[PDB]
């Protein structure tokens, strides 16, 4: 319910990602940039959100990935640390898909789930915040690839990882 238009927030954005001018693309550099360090910032963490904030409803954006190693993406909580290196976990108020040695994984603690979808291009991103869910989708098919079941109590935000060089993520279109 309700396609929405997001844009990165480069307020979050750690130092070393390149966003694109238009606020939807990233990957990472090969150098800390000079950026100013806005409290909201992850300052270690190869992270970035989007500028807009979920407290109700149901919400879907599509994200195109490359084919190459080290992203991750899906949904924080507000509260998510910002300052310090902070393990990427449910716990620590990340809920993602990632792509790693040439395996698609949802990012499940203690043990990450592999997935057996096959290549992906684009996905859905689909949060309920009604149900408690945030469930992800290849667009060709629409084929369900894994859904987090949450209590979400604080704000979600769109989020994104990347900590390869030569792989990409961009919020579509």
């Amino acid at each position: 319910e309700e396609k929405v238009e997001l844009t990165l927030d480069p307020d979050t954005a750690n130092p070393r990602l390149i966003l694109s001018l238009d606020l939807k693309g990233v990957r990472l550099g090969e150098r800390a940039q000079d950026l100013p360090n806005h409290p909201c910032r992850f300052d270690t963490n190869t992270r970035v959100l989007a500028s807009c904030g979920f407290s109700s409803g149901r919400h879907h954006w599509e994200v195109e990935v490359g084919s190459k190693d080290g992203w991750a993406f899906g949904v924080a909580r507000e509260s998510v640390r910002r300052k310090g290196l902070t393990p990427f976990t449910p716990e620590e108020g990340v809920w993602a898909l990632q792509l790693n040695g040439g395996q698609y994984w949802a990012v499940t603690s203690p043990e990450r789930s592999p997935l057996s979808c096959g290549h992906l291009s684009r996905v859905r991103v689909a949060l309920d915040l009604e149900v408690g869910a945030v469930s992800f989708y290849a667009v060709e098919d629409m084929r369900h690839l894994y859904t987090f079941r949450v209590n979400f109590q604080e704000r979600v935000f769109p989020l994104f990882s990347v900590c390869s060089t030569g792989t990409y993520l961009r919020i579509w279109p």
